[PDB]
């Protein structure tokens, strides 16, 4: 019973729009409303403080890296200073517990903290979401990886206020390959599976292909999905650009990041319009079908 | 218990032919009979009004592209004096209401009017329609493009003659890519889903590759079938031919319409001659086999 | 419930010969023991009179083509006079039925006839072995080529001494792509199926891709398996061969068809081997997997 | 229910190591405790006296091959006066019965023996099993190779104290393509279906791609996992190396053997890690899918 995006279509119904432009594809993620229910990849090779800059000002959700984790404190201070949102991550070890009681103690609390480790489902995380919401008890506190219904059941019961889920998602990652493990080749099952236990909102995390499947990873229950390829190699991601006989940002050019956002609402505004609504939610009750040859 | 053209192959019946030019490949839609079950795609890219006055000279059915419509109230009016099928597109835009009513003034009715919608089970579709059968009510009226049984049914039930089916059936077409949406990748199965509910004959549009996908389309229950690609790239095509080492048209180059029609119609009669039968509907109840690998 | 060659894996069992020239790969087709059970396609392509005088000097199994109808007669007599079988084939037509009164009035009276015909399951060839049957009634009937169970009983009841069972095997060939019909991508389990219903022998043909597809047609029910592929490209073979850089015959050169034969009798003895018996219907009754991915 | 390697996803349980550090991944055979779960194929284009001196100098399991069978007297006689255990391969023809009583004689008892036969399930390896026991009672004896439960119980029943299994495992090896019979394209699922048969240590031989499959051959019940190609082509291993820009071996160039058992190591300790324990065991209980497409 288990399947990935490439085998799922998503069947259309009576439609109900005069035009694309009437459908609504914003999203709330606790006490703040966003244009679309992606977000780029919290990795260095995807986001910087340009491009979350660019986010934030344009009510875009985003989640910083931690590569540079002396710099948190004041990109904190400088977000909320221009009035806004400042979305971090963090990790589990000791000098983190320190970090987070720094934040305590100069009152900044960000608005979103995003708890970062490949395996998630631990009582290292588990600790990290006490300490958290101890010291911080305004943030809002996205906790991962996990890949499993009890692993969602035992974050959100440990506080966290919503979870991320994928483990070595895509196809021929590294973890899949080295270790077995993961949902590498089942991601949008194991959503589906992780998101009929979950009392919280759930971030999709990899896999993602097409523009398609975050329509696809809506309807078997995320309310974010988090983005790595699709949004790697603009003009504005990080790397060098290389007539000519056109060009390539470390693997071919997409050109503008903006031109990217807006496509993807135009699609997922056509992705509701097949839906027979006028908003995000329509695409949640949809039927679809399992294809036999998906590749 | 989805499946598509590739996976089906049609089991033999005892041949009762000593020839294949016994078997007769003729339908009726409406009021006229043609000479295939067979109808090129009504787009710029495929069709024209040379196309369409050989093919209306010869008995073959087809339906014009609305990519200039202001030419469609002479075009009737052209072929209809000579003695030919008038057949053209239209939309469900207010100035298409005006069409339709200038048509009603002049008393000119074409043989066939098909309204061509991506996503046609809407209100826009079905008010067409029934302003269509208001003003002009010996036009045979085919309206899509719907997917669903449900869709066929409130269509019909509309005043539709005939319905159009498939939502972007190509395997990697832009509606299946970037919206999640449609048929693609199952047309086949989509095509018998809706013929099973459907009281009016069925247009199959899409995901033909081969001659041999025409009879499979008549097994699972289409009256005419649309095809794009295996009617692109004839000398008589849209667009331009390029010894030197083998023409290409703007993919390849399959020499004359003419000829691409005479194969098909032979290798239909083939088909006739494997299901057991002189004509068109012994395809219909053969039996058939769902293969393990396609690819 | 279907499946190809390359979805099977039959199961070992334990051994019992110390060396596989102790398993003897031969076999009976009416009144004459053959070598191997294979037989190469009767086409033009495949075989000529210099192939089949070797193969019956050295008591392998052929069917001559009927490419050069006018040249049976004396093919006919002068194999015999070698004391050589003749086995040939025949058509459905007029003159095929003068041909044999012919034979029947000089009394030759070839070994074997193969009645063949691509869609085999006709009255046409039943009224054919029913003349064969009249004229030479001491030839062996080989009738197809069918690929039901239905068919196979009718030829048979007719009075065929054998059925040829294959529509279009092969995964990409004409019939397949341009009729929609036949068993290819699923010719083992027609074989099968066929074979279920069968009283006499049955040479299964085509979609032999490898020699364990030999033994793989030997366990679902086959007695002589027809080969086209494998033996294409022989010096030997008709056509022209192309230091240089390695030759090629029409498409590579697989050299001497006598190695071909002998490293087939070996492979042929290591299933037997693996089927824990001495002879080749130790085949017959091993235990088979359906395995997931087959490409 | 049949599936390989490549279909399988392990599910990852509750963290409860602070770093892979942590994570045992030793195995005992027998009398013997080594470093990893895996063995280089006993082949001469994998392993030779240097490798075999390096790897049971650190620990590590390895059976030498028998290609130079006059030196196995001597290399075991001079592993073991350096304290290191001997490994050795037999085959079961007379002059082997004559190799295992010279060893009895100079009272030589190599620690391990492996029987090493294509089609092991036969009564010539029983009886090398049987002789081998009265002549070398203290000798560890591993027999193969297998691919059903009935041989595993069988030689198991004669004295084997492990078993091989695997029947031509690889995808397009030799065994597959030219008899039809083994264990080829289902490997994964056939070392499930001998694991549960059996009461003595299973040897998994082939079909490896991964280090992830080593996890895999785990779950599925293996002690010892063979493996070929990953091992083939270090600058150790036989053969020649071939700037430049960049190496190769034979076929690519994978640097030194040490390096390769560090990161099997490490990637053994990540799968550990994911299976929430902190030794080899807890890999067997594990959950697991099968995924749709895999390829």
């Amino acid at each position: 019973n288990v399947f990935d995006y490439e085998d799922i279509q998503l069947i259309p119904a009576k439609c109900i729009v005069n035009s694309r432009s009437e459908c609504d594809t914003t999203v709330t993620l606790g006490k703040h409303k966003f244009k679309l229910p992606v977000v780029p990849a919290n990795m260095q090779t995807i986001i910087d403080e340009r491009i979350a800059t660019y986010l934030a000002e344009n009510n875009y959700f985003y989640i910083m890296h931690r590569f540079q984790p002396e710099k948190r404190i004041s990109f904190i201070r400088d977000m909320q200073s221009r009035g806004l949102i400042a979305s971090i991550s963090v990790g589990v070890k000791e000098d983190e517990y320190e970090f987070v009681q720094q934040l305590a103690a100069e009152h900044l609390t960000p608005e979103y903290i995003t708890i970062d480790i490949a395996h998630g489902h631990s009582n290292a995380v588990i600790n990290m979401i006490q300490h958290i919401k101890k010291h911080l008890p305004e943030s809002f506190v996205i906790a991962g990886n996990v890949g499993t219904p009890e692993a969602v059941r035992e974050l959100e019961n440990a506080g966290a206020d919503a979870t991320k889920v994928g483990i070595g998602p895509g196809k021929v990652c590294i973890t899949k390959i080295k270790t077995g493990f993961g949902t590498g080749g089942w991601q949008l099952a194991a959503l589906r599976w992780c998101a009929k236990a979950a009392s919280k909102p759930i971030i999709a995390d990899g896999g993602i292909r097409t523009n398609g499947d975050v329509a696809k990873s809506i309807r078997f229950g995320a309310t974010m999905v988090m983005i790595g390829s699709l949004f790697a190699g603009h003009e504005e991601s990080p790397g060098e650009t290389i007539n000519v006989e056109g060009k390539k940002m470390f693997v071919e050019h997409k050109g503008s990041l903006e031109d990217t956002l807006i496509e993807m609402e135009q699609d997922l505004q056509s992705s509701i319009s097949y839906a027979g609504g006028t908003k995000l939610d329509s695409i949640r009750t949809v039927d679809y079908v399992v294809v036999k040859n998906s590749i």
